[PDB]
C-alpha cells in the first residue's frame, strides 16, 4: 500500500502547482527520487505537482 492520505488543503498560486483538499487519495505515478510527485485522483482527475512529504500512508 503506497497510497498517500491527504492531511490538509494548500494554497497554490502557480501554474504547475495545484490546490487540493483532504479526504482524497493520490495514486503513484512518478518515480524520480523524492520531490514533486504527481497527484492522480480517481475523483476529479486533476494533476498537479506538490510536496506530499508531510503526509503518510495507511497501515
Amino acid at each position: 500500500v503506497t497510497l498517500f492520505v491527504a492531511l490538509y488543503d494548500y494554497e497554490a498560486r502557480t501554474e504547475d502547482d495545484l490546490s487540493f483538499h483532504k479526504g482524497e487519495k493520490f495514486q503513484i505515478l512518478n518515480s524520480s527520487e523524492g520531490d514533486w510527485w504527481e497527484a492522480r485522483s480517481l475523483t476529479t482527475g486533476e494533476t498537479g505537482y506538490i510536496p506530499s512529504n508531510y503526509v503518510a500512508p495507511v497501515d
